[PDB]
């Protein structure tokens, strides 16, 4: 009833990477290594690098899923709030209830788990382009952390899993996410609080 969040590089040396976007007031997505926390604006591009030490098999996939970070909320499905699930901002592929979308990939698949009712979005692994050492996926988060009747100010984690063609676990990594109006300011504030 609770997805694992244990970091696991596995046989292929799987791990995430994040850009260095800084903390200017205008920044739309920014990652804090000290907090292991991504700060982003609503529905804006969040680039996440997918690193491996060795090539996984054809048919390997990468899945993203959100869970609540606090243990007392972890069995609750993370979903869009009663406003945003109804605001008709469909991209033609993501169900309107899903918090996490993949941008610009027609092979993205959206799962409503028939047993756990959790949402996830999964894409096929592709080889890096010539000149690149990794591929990058672009996520969008479709509700604010503060949305009433939804996340309601509760922090979430995103869990990224590398899966074989059956859905078996090959690798796992994760990061906290705050979806907010001013990611640069909030990253600076939280890093200062940590210090
Ligand atoms: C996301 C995570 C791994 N991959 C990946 O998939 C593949 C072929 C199976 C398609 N090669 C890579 C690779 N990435 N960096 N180097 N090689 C995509
Ligand atoms: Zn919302």
């Amino acid at each position: 009833s609770v997805p694992s969040q244990k970091t696991y590089q596995g046989s292929y040396g799987f791990r995430l990477g994040f850009l260095h976007s800084g903390t200017a007031k205008s920044v739309t997505c920014t990652y804090s290594p000290a907090l292991n926390k991504l700060f982003c604006q609503l529905a804006k591009t969040c680039p996440v690098q997918l690193w491996v030490d060795s090539t996984p098999p054809p048919g390997t996939r990468v899945r993203a899923m959100a869970i609540y970070k606090q243990s007392q909320h972890m069995t609750e499905v993370v979903r869009r709030c009663p406003h945003h699930e109804r605001c008709s901002d469909s991209d033609g592929l993501a169900p309107p209830q899903h918090l996490i979308r993949v941008e610009g990939n027609l092979r993205a698949e959206y799962l409503d788990d028939r047993n756990t009712f959790r949402h996830s979005v999964v894409v096929p692994c592709e080889p890096p382009e010539v000149g690149s050492d990794c591929t990058t996926i672009h996520y969008n988060y479709m509700c604010y952390s503060s949305c009433m009747g939804g996340m309601n100010r509760r922090p979430i984690l995103t869990i990224i899993t590398l899966e074989d063609s059956s859905g078996n676990l090959l690798g796992r990594d994760s990061f906290e996410v705050r979806v907010c109006a001013c990611p640069g300011r909030d990253r600076r504030t939280e890093e200062e609080n940590l210090r």
